[PDB]
């Protein structure tokens, strides 16, 4: 899978992925890194800072790292209009965070 | 991979896909469908409507399928502000397009 959904979080150690080079990892250290192949070439730089982190699309449109703690260690600041969001990975490698809801299917929840 | 970021097109016979069971796609006979362990859930209804079809999300958020001949079959209706968006398949199963942008790494494209 290469997005993630407000308001649901990628939790530690799982990540966004476009094949067959890019990653992006929310990490046991607590940095959330984009990979192309093995190479990081984005992060919020927030290793170290913690452990057992996550990171969550919230559905107003702002993307936070949240510590073991839970507690706010890098966040977006990105707080708009309640609806829904998403945040992608995309094959052009860029990562992205778009919303609100344009049209839906409603195929889901199901 | 299971988005589609505008101005681009899922070509015929190519999908988006979360498993390991979902599968979106446009197929050959021109019908645009959401298949949940091979049975259809969701579609735009435009089988033997056409061949060699695509379907293209537009910058301005309106979803389109083309025929072998360019022309709309089917579309979303869902014309915008001129920005980028992005259509996704979701882990719970529903469709749904997004935008505009709200933020992004600046990673890509690349
Ligand atoms: O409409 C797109 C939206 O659908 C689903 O969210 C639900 C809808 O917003 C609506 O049915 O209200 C529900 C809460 O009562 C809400 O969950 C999800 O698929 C969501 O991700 C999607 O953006
Ligand atoms: O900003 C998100 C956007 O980035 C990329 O699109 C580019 C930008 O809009 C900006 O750099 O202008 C470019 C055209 O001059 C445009 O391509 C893509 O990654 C796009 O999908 C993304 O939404």
């Amino acid at each position: 899978v290469n997005s993630l959904s407000s308001p649901n979080s990628l939790f530690t150690g799982h990540s966004l992925e476009v094949g067959p080079s890019y990653r992006l990892i929310m990490q046991g250290d607590c940095n959330f890194v984009l990979y192309d192949s093995g190479k990081p070439v984005w992060a919020s730089n927030t290793g170290g800072l913690g452990s057992g982190c996550r990171l969550t699309l919230h559905n107003n449109g702002n993307l936070v790292i949240y510590d073991q703690s839970n507690r706010v260690i890098w966040q977006t600041k990105t707080n708009g209009k309640e609806d829904h969001y998403v945040l992608v990975l995309q094959q052009d490698r860029n990562v992205v965070i778009y919303g609100p809801v344009v049209w839906a299917t409603g195929s889901g929840p199901a």
